[PDB]
C-alpha cells in the first residue's frame, strides 16, 4: 500500500542520517548556514531550500502522499547543490556519495 512505500520512505531518510555516510551526509543534515558562511546571493538562486531535517519533520508530519513527493524533496536538496557550487567543489563530490545512497534504496523500494 501507499503507507508501505512512506515506512520505506522514513527507512531510506534513517540510512542517510547513519554513521557510515557521516563524513559525507552532514552537509545536508540542516539548512545550509547561509548567514554564518556570508552567502548573500544563496537565497536569490535557490528558491525552495531543502535538507534531510525538512525532509524528516514533513514525513513525520505526514506531508508526503506518496514515495514519489518525498523524492522530489531529496532531488530538489541535491539539486539545490548543484545549480550553486561548480562540479569541483567538495560538497558536490558529497552531495553525489549521498545521492548514490538514496537512489539505490529508493529504486529497489518494494
Ligand atoms: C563557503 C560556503 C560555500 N561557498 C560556496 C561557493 C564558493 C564560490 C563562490 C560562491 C559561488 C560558489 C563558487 C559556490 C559560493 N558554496 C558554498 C557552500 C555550498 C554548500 C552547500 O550547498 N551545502 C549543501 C552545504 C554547504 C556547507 C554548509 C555548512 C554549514 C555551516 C554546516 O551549514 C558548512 C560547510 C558547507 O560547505 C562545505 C562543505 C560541504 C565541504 C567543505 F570542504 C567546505 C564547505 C564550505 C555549502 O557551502
Amino acid at each position: 500500500k501507499v503507507s508501505e512505500q512512506l515506512k520505506c520512505c522514513s527507512g531510506i531518510l534513517k540510512e542517510m542520517f547513519a554513521k557510515k555516510h557521516a563524513a559525507y551526509a552532514w552537509p545536508f543534515y540542516k539548512p545550509v548556514d547561509v548567514e554564518a558562511l556570508g552567502l548573500h546571493d544563496y537565497c536569490d538562486i535557490i528558491k525552495h531550500p531543502m535538507d534531510m531535517s525538512t525532509i524528516k519533520s514533513k514525513l513525520e508530519a505526514r506531508e508526503y502522499r506518496d514515495a514519489q513527493e518525498f523524492g522530489a524533496d531529496v532531488r530538489l536538496m541535491f539539486s539545490n547543490c548543484y545549480k550553486y557550487n561548480p562540479p569541483d567543489h567538495e560538497v558536490v563530490a558529497m552531495a553525489r556519495k549521498l545521492q548514490d545512497v538514496f537512489e539505490m534504496r529508493f529504486a529497489k523500494m518494494p
